[PDB]
């Protein structure tokens, strides 16, 4: 799609059985997500970082589908104050800034 | 131009008579800026609020070259970490997120 920017770019992505809403955040580099159950090994990632990390689980290759977009990637479960799509997907979904 | 988003979307602003990097952020509602003396009235805007917010300086229709684009709108200016073009402005600039 084209999304505008005159609201906050909030998409539903399809991830762990799970329908979710999700912000298209290009300033966010990675993907975090709140209470998704994914399945398998994770990691854990420190992210955030100002006035201490936070510590998240990054699932890698997790198939994803934002705006009927199937794609694969990392995603970062924890605590988010909203769920952020970060860049490492939107260049899975080939989402690019045009203006 | 068309901006991947492989890498932050660090743009060269032009404000304040000041050339600038900013964050092409469509997970900010608002353009906040550091260090940048702009000109004439503002009033103060809180911004940010998780852990308590931060007081800035909110001057509106402030001239501001994004990418080349000449645009008007309103520039929070004041502590920020990196300097972030909010969604404010990428809709004065015709930015979309695009996939
Ligand atoms: C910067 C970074 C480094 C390593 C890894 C990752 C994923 C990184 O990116 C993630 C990140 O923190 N991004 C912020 C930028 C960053 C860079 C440097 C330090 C810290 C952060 C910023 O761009 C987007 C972020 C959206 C957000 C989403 C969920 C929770 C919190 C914030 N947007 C906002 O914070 C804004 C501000 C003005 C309040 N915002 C979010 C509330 C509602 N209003 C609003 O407009």
């Amino acid at each position: 799609p084209q999304i505008t920017l005159w609201q906050r770019p909030i998409v539903t992505i399809k991830i762990g059985g799970q329908l979710k809403e999700a912000l298209l955040n290009t300033g966010a580099d990675d993907t975090v997500l709140e209470e998704v159950n994914l399945p398998g090994r994770w990691k854990p990632k420190l992210i955030g970082g100002i006035g201490g990390f936070v510590k998240v689980r990054q699932y890698d290759q997790v198939p994803i589908e934002i705006c009927g977009h199937k794609v694969i990637g990392t995603v970062l479960v924890g605590p988010t104050p909203t769920n952020v799509i970060g860049r490492n997907l939107m260049t899975q979904i080939g989402c690019t800034l045009n203006f």
